[PDB]
């Protein structure tokens, strides 16, 4: 099986249980205020600041590189923007950096530093959700907090180096398919995508709690 079908197939149930976390429930109904948003995107901040990091550091491995999109995907960037729109200029001192988000962090550093091989699972776990419900949780966001078209406050869910998110995700798809698969390699890359949708449930589900 095609290592982007494989994923598909691996993650579908647990994708269930994540797009009906209480959290995203109350996202969708629209019952979150401008504080769990701050929450997330903060959280959202440390997670791709790992992520980019590690995959910065596994540019040049065949494991990884013809997933190497930083122009087109990477988020950090984006997420600085945010931070300086909702947290203001001094952000950075400002931003909390919860458990869950640590143990997410945690585990994007052990992927990168000693099982580079499974960081795809959490590129595609991240980024393929953004291209997707991501821009569905965006327009809600946008309608929720009452967030001008003009996109400040939500960069992180805006790709403007990419023209059509469903063709670029077709390209990451095909792209997926050409790393060196074998299949062991293959059973822990969609081993680990079940895990990183687990951190993000976990961070999501923690979050919820901090509101209420």
């Amino acid at each position: 099986q095609d290592l982007s079908e494989a994923l598909k197939e691996a993650t579908k149930e647990v994708h269930i249980r994540a797009e009906n976390s209480e959290f995203m429930r109350n996202f969708q109904k629209g019952q979150v205020s401008r504080e769990g948003f701050k929450l997330v995107m903060a959280s959202l901040y440390h997670i791709y600041t790992a992520l980019e990091e590690e995959i910065e550091r596994n540019k040049q491995n065949p494991v990884y590189a013809p997933l190497y999109f930083p122009e087109e995907l990477h988020r950090r960037a984006a997420l600085e923007q945010d931070m300086a729109f909702w947290y203001g200029p001094h952000w950075q001192e400002a931003i909390p950096y919860t458990p869950a988000t640590q143990h997410y962090v945690k585990r994007l550093h052990e992927v990168g530093g000693t099982h580079p091989e499974l960081l795809v699972a959490h590129a595609y776990t991240r980024y393929l959700g953004d291209l997707s419900g991501g821009q569905v949780l965006k327009k809600i966001a946008q309608k929720a907090m009452a967030l001008p078209s003009s996109g400040e406050g939500l960069a992180f869910f805006t790709f403007p180096s990419i023209d059509n998110p469903t063709k670029f995700k077709q390209l990451y798809r095909a792209r997926m398919n050409t790393l060196e698969m074998t299949p062991e390699v293959k059973h822990r890359v969609t081993e680990e995508a079940k895990t990183a949708f687990l951190l993000n449930i976990e961070l999501f589900e923690e979050l919820q709690a901090l509101l209420t």
